[PDB]
This record gives structure tokens, C-alpha cells and sequence, in this order.
């Protein structure tokens, strides 16, 4: 239970059996870290068409079926909104990754993922992303680098 | 996570109803709880949640299923406590006073949070979710709660 409005955000992770996706963010909130796809989900579509349209133009890339595997809610503090980000999967994609204005994609095997490059809270969600399990997370940040307080569950329904 | 001393906790868990105590004296007293203290030199850490339910209770109980482990660090104080929270619903004998703690049955709409350990409830939905987890509260006095995590884990 965490009140106050949420503005919704998606993120995408093209997970393969031996590989997944990252983009290294090259500008704005952020860059300098890996990170799946994503932003603001915007007025007038649907969350899944959000992440679609995100993870097309950060790569290029478009797929068949996005699956939901989790739901994380940031606040930061000193920002009133929280953020509420729903995470979604894909094995199968179409084309080949290419590099946006925002992101420069490359693939990772799985035993190399880059978490002391990526935000703090991947450390710990990334895992029940890799096992398949549904999950819901809250990250409590003070600014970009300090998880002060964190909860994660698995969950039947994301 | 530095130096720390153990502690258990036990709640009796049962569909409808859960057994807290009433703390008589002592430290924390006033609040409702979970029976449990400290481990002692040469017992198991199920052993002395064993010993602390009996003493506190009366009960004695078929099995002791792990439920939790919740880490408290108090500002000032220099030891952690590495709580091991246990959980039974199947019992032995009625529940009764003791002259640490006075037990009563809570239904489970009716869980007195406001005269309980504040970190009870942040956990206490996934004890009645049947999850295990592992958990850290940062406490400034008994009242207030610095900052927390908790985490759902397969094994304690
Ligand atoms: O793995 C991640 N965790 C958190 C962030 C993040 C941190 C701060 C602000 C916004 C986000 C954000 C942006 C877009 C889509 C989802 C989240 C992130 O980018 N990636
Ligand atoms: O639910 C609870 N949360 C925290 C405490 C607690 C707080 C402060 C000091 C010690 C404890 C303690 C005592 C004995 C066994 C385990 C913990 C508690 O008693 N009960």
C-alpha cells in the first residue's frame, strides 16, 4: 500500500535463454547506466502499447507478445509523484537492435550483467526476472545512487 | 551487518485467530507480541523459541515452522538483533498466564497494530500470506522507524 498519485512508466527486457538486452542511456535522467527499455506511458494508449512503442524507439526493435512479469513503485524523496513501472518480458523480438539518439543496445549473457552500471534496484528484481517468478517491488531512492528503504514479493497476479 | 546477538519470535497462527501477549514488565512492556527472547548459550535457535513459547505461554507444540528472519538495529545501541521468527498452528494444551506476559487470541480483523511493534505491520501480511521472509528496521527509540527493508525469500 503505498498512497499518493503514481505516474506510469514501463521497461522492457528482452530475456533470451542465453542472453538479454540492454541500452546504455546516452543522454538525459540517468545516462551512463544500462537499462531495459522504456519511459512515461502517455495519454490515449494502452501500458503494453507504451512499452511497445518505448522499446521501438529506443531500438528499433518490435515484437510479438510482451508478457507482464513486474510491477515497481519509486518514490524519491523530496519529488511528490511516485512512480509506478510495469515491467514487461519478451524472448522473441523482430529486426535487429539498433542505436537510438537515447540508447545504445548490446546484448549480455547472463552470468556478465553489468548491476554496478545500472540502477541500484536492478540488483535485486533482476534475479526473479531471470527465475521467471512475477514479482511486485517498492525502491525508496534519495537521489540517483541511495536505496534507503526497499520491499519485493512474488506475486500470482502482476 | 556487524555484530548481533539472537532473538526468537513465535505466533501462533490459526485460521481465523492469532495469540499475541500482553507484556507485563520488563522491556517492551505494554505492547502486544509475538513469545520469544533471547537464545542461550548450548540450545538451537528453535529449541529456545520452543523454550520461550513454554515459558511465556504454557504451550508446547508439535512443530516450528521458520517464517522469518527481521535484523533491528536501535540508534546508540551498538549490537544488531537477528530475530528468527517462527510460526505453528497446531498446538498442545490451552494457553495460559505467565509472569511475563498475559496471552489473548486477536481475530485476525482485529490485530491490535497501533499497541504493537511498529515493524509488525510492514511483515505481519506476509506471515498471513504464508510467506517467508527476511527483513532490517532501523529504529530511533521504540516508536519510530528510520528506514526498513524486507524482502520475500524461499529459504530463512
Ligand atoms: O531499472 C531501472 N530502474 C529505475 C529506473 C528509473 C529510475 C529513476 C527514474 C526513472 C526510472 C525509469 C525510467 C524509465 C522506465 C522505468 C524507470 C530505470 O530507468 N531503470
Ligand atoms: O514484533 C516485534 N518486533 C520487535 C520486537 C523487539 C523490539 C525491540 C527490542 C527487542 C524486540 C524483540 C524482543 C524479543 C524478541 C524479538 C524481538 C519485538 O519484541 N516484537
Amino acid at each position: 500500500s503505498h498512497m499518493g498519485a503514481s505516474r506510469l512508466y514501463t521497461l522492457v527486457l528482452v530475456l533470451q535463454p542465453q542472453r538479454v538486452l540492454l541500452g546504455m542511456k546516452k543522454r538525459g535522467f540517468g545516462a551512463g547506466r544500462w537499462n531495459g527499455f522504456g519511459g512515461k506511458v502517455q495519454e490515449g494508449e494502452t501500458i503494453e502499447d507504451g512499452a511497445r512503442r518505448e522499446l521501438q524507439e529506443e531500438s528499433g526493435l518490435t515484437v510479438d507478445a510482451l508478457h507482464k512479469v513486474g510491477q515497481i513503485v519509486f518514490e524519491f524523496v523530496g519529488e511528490p509523484e511516485l512512480m509506478d513501472v510495469h515491467v514487461f518480458c519478451t524472448d522473441s523480438i523482430q529486426g535487429t537492435p539498433v542505436e537510438s539518439d537515447e540508447m545504445r543496445p548490446c546484448w549480455f549473457q547472463l552470468d556478465q550483467i553489468p548491476f554496478k552500471d545500472m540502477w541500484p534496484d536492478d540488483s535485486y528484481w533482476f534475479p526473479l526476472l531471470l527465475q521467471k517468478k512475477k514479482f511486485h517491488g517498492y525502491f525508496k531512492f534519495q537521489g540517483q545512487d541511495t536505496i534507503l528503504d526497499y520491499t519485493l514479493r512474488e506475486v500470482d497476479t502482476v
